[PDB]
């Protein structure tokens, strides 16, 4: 095979809120990827801190020409849409707002992941790319210890932008009463000259659960070395919705 080697892998990372403890877990969950959508958790609790976020339908921003972004994007957009839409240009509009210093000393004060939101050195585009590939990585159970903290209130900003980031993140509910709290997000590796690879495509799904009262966090990856025809973020959601009961039986 004159092709590389396969750097495919799946984690699935599942632990229990009320006892600390792995309840499930496929895969070493510790290798490190860009974070893609998923980074508008974390982008959200900087802006709910910062006063740029307000609530949960404000600050409601509308798209304009010239403006970078899907035609499904092109409308009207406030948090709770950018969350549950994924909305990427909502997101560097609040960046643009933040400033480069302010960015990254939230990202480095939360400690999320790598905690570099520098870009690629040269291009200037850490505040627009580094959680979509061009410097910000974190890995699966770096995911489940951000959104532990974050379930808590815990995490060094407000309490109250910790309430207000729990709000807007969607909500899904699966079988056996499971309501679940979940964020996708889709991306590209990085081939060896730093361009994005199509052939090797992944999916986050990352958030926390509740039923009757037990809570569990956890975080699910998926890092294929294969194109895909569909978004890998929300068919490892729906993948992990399905099987959650199962999963959360230890």
């Amino acid at each position: 095979s004159n092709a590389q080697q396969s750097q495919a892998f799946e984690c699935t990372l599942v632990t229990s809120i009320e006892t600390g403890a792995v309840i499930n877990q496929q895969g070493a969950c510790d290798q490190r990827v860009a974070p893609a959508s998923t980074f508008k958790v974390p982008l959200a609790l900087i802006g709910y801190d910062a006063g740029i976020l307000l609530d949960d339908k404000t600050p409601a921003w509308d798209w304009k020409p010239g403006t970078e972004a899907r035609a499904q994007d092109r409308k009207t957009v406030d948090p709770t849409i950018w969350e549950q839409d994924s909305v990427l240009w909502y997101s560097r509009e609040l960046t643009r707002r933040l400033g480069p210093e302010k960015f990254a000393a939230y990202v480095k004060r939360l400690g999320y992941g790598n905690a570099d939101v520098s870009g690629e050195p040269g291009k200037n585009n850490g505040l627009t790319h580094s959680w979509l590939g061009a410097s910000l990585t974190v890995s699966p159970v770096e995911q489940v210890g951000f959104i532990r903290r974050l379930l808590a209130g815990n995490l060094p900003v407000s309490r109250d932008a910790q309430a207000k980031t729990r709000a807007i993140v969607p909500v899904f509910y699966a079988p056996e009463s499971w309501s679940v709290h979940g964020k996708t997000g889709t991306g590209f590796m990085r081939d060896e000259k730093g361009n994005p690879d199509r052939s090797r495509p992944f999916g986050w799904f990352v958030g926390w659960a509740e039923r009757e009262g037990q809570h569990i966090v956890f975080a699910r990856l998926r890092v294929a070395d294969k194109p895909s025809s569909e978004p890998l973020g929300p068919a490892v959601r729906d993948a992990f919705l399905r099987d959650i009961a199962r999963l959360a039986v230890h």
